């Protein structure tokens, strides 16, 4: 998965240097979605996944799969 930084939808230069693609799954009782992100560091997916369950408001059992790179936030 590749990422643009210039926000024209294609990639060139170090948006090819490899991304990941993650998908984040939001379980909650009041808010339940699901949704997807690449970023080139999971430290980065990651500052945005926690950054989206919380703009859920949503807290519990966070649990991720390497297996597909996949996050779930149980309440």
């Amino acid at each position: 998965c590749y990422v643009d930084t210039n926000n024209d939808g294609a990639y060139e230069g170090d948006e090819l240097s490899g991304t990941m693609e993650y998908k984040l799954i939001l379980n909650g009782k009041t808010l339940k979605g699901e949704t997807t992100t690449c970023a080139v560091d999971a430290a980065t997916a990651e500052k945005v996944f926690k950054q989206y369950a919380n703009d859920n408001g949503v807290d519990g059992e966070w649990t991720y799969d390497d297996a597909t790179k996949t996050f779930t936030v149980t309440e």
